């Protein structure tokens, strides 16, 4: 077990387009469920369906937000994004700068 | 199986793609993300090196990473690419779920 | 390859964000001399979204994804902050469970 100094989290994120991106991040940020949103358009996704190799255009989200809202936003990002199962998992954050830390939690508030 | 995010870099989008169809095929990654066109920045031996570089994301298990990454530097062009593993503390069941039908 | 069993480390990975790609690259080259981090890829192209004193921002930036270790993360964040333009700008840790054992010697080999 790592020595951690916080209980804020990343949480990785691919929607389908860029204006589908901005929305959902719109919509989590005004419900408070996360701090900030960081969108990188234009990525390559690849993987199997139904056999077949697919590729397709996607947005690359990072949200930041904390343990305490994590369920709360994965539910939020999930029921509005277009697809059944998108992908939405959770990274650790063991250390942060302390104003951005102090931002991210009153952020959340 | 516990999941994990692996970062992993490839010299051009053609390499990035064959890296990643490769891995898909033989399970050992569920699913891929190319963002083409960052920039790689280090020093070797006092000297500032700027090259372009495709960043790769892939999601795995821990049951997988240690064949993912073999797999990823003996196909990789480079001598010393970027493999590292990071840990996934929580997810959507259902994604992690696919997830794990998509390995071997 | 030595696998998470035979192998440790204490490697982390540090998100940053820049306002450009000057500013990107020049807050990457000083940390890099001063080998607080041992490489830093850049991704530009990147959009920020987040409330600040109550109003919806939206930045277009560079996201920075510098390498280093819990030993130097302390030290690379408080450089970073100084040079950085922004007032509170953002600068996570992410721990790193494994990874290739060549790789990661190379970075420890890279810091001070």
């Amino acid at each position: 077990e790592k020595s951690s100094n916080t209980a804020s989290v990343v949480v990785l994120a691919t929607a389908p387009d860029e204006a589908t991106a901005q929305d959902l991040a719109a919509k989590v940020l005004a419900e408070k469920l996360a701090a900030a949103a960081t969108l990188i358009p234009g990525a390559t996704s690849l993987y199997y369906w139904e056999g077949k190799l697919e590729q397709e255009y996607e947005v690359q989200m990072i949200l930041k937000t904390t343990v305490s809202h994590q369920q709360a936003l994965l539910e939020a990002l999930k029921s509005h994004h277009p697809y059944q199962t998108p992908e939405l998992l959770v990274l650790p954050v063991t250390h942060g700068d302390t104003d951005y830390l102090s931002w991210l939690n009153a952020s959340l508030r």
